This record gives C-alpha cells, structure tokens and sequence, in this order.
C-alpha cells in the first residue's frame, strides 16, 4: 500500500463533520482510493440497540464500521477505538441536530445509548 495510508486512514476517523464529510466523497467514489485497499464493507446498526423511534443512524454506523475493520487489518485497533467511538457519537448528534423540542432529547438518549454499547461491548 501507499506509504501515508496511515495519514488517510487518519483523516477519515476524526470526530468533526469535516473528516466525516471527507470520508463521504470517498465512500461514494470507493474507485479513486482502489490503491489503498481499504475494507468498505458495512453491516450497518446491526446488532445495535433497540431504536424504537427510528432515528437514522445507519451512515454513522457505516463510518464507525470503517473505522473499527480498517484499524484491525492496520494492527492498531486498540489505540485508536477510544476516537472510532467518538467519532461515532458525534456523527449521530449531527443526525439528532436536525431534530428540535422533545425529539432531539429522545434523538440525543438514543445516540447515548449507542454510544455507550460499542463502548462497552465494541
Ligand atoms: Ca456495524
């Protein structure tokens, strides 16, 4: 693979909207980055908690995913899930920031609550 791999890897796993939004042109043109081999497949919230209301969480999901298989095939798992975490939470706040009133609170428990179980069981 290309030599700053890392440094890609990197700025697709940060927790701002930025590097959310860059690993999403990379995602919708997984051609470009062929060179670099990395694992885009995604089972989504599978396995999550329960989310009753439906907030849609599946793109946070799919980035945590990226996260979670490219740092395993990388060997640096462990140092860096405490950030994949995060950066999931904070992907599923930007969902819960299009809700207001008494759904942003049920949207933001739901977030937690996904927060917390790959946290705890990731
Ligand atoms: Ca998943």
């Amino acid at each position: 693979a290309p030599a700053d791999k890392p440094q890609v890897l990197a700025s697709f796993t940060q927790t701002s909207a930025s590097s959310q939004n860059a690993w999403l042109a990379a995602n919708r043109n997984q051609s470009a980055w062929a060179a670099y081999e990395f694992d885009w497949s995604t089972d989504l919230c599978t396995q999550a908690p329960d989310n009753p209301f439906g907030f849609p969480f599946n793109t946070a999901c799919a980035r945590h995913d990226f996260g979670y298989r490219n740092y395993k095939a990388a060997g640096s798992f462990d140092a860096n899930k405490s950030r994949i975490d995060s950066a999931f939470y904070e992907d599923m706040k930007r969902v819960c920031t299009g809700y207001t009133g008494e759904k942003n609170t049920a949207c933001n428990s739901t977030a937690w609550t996904y927060y917390q179980a790959v946290k705890i069981f990731g």
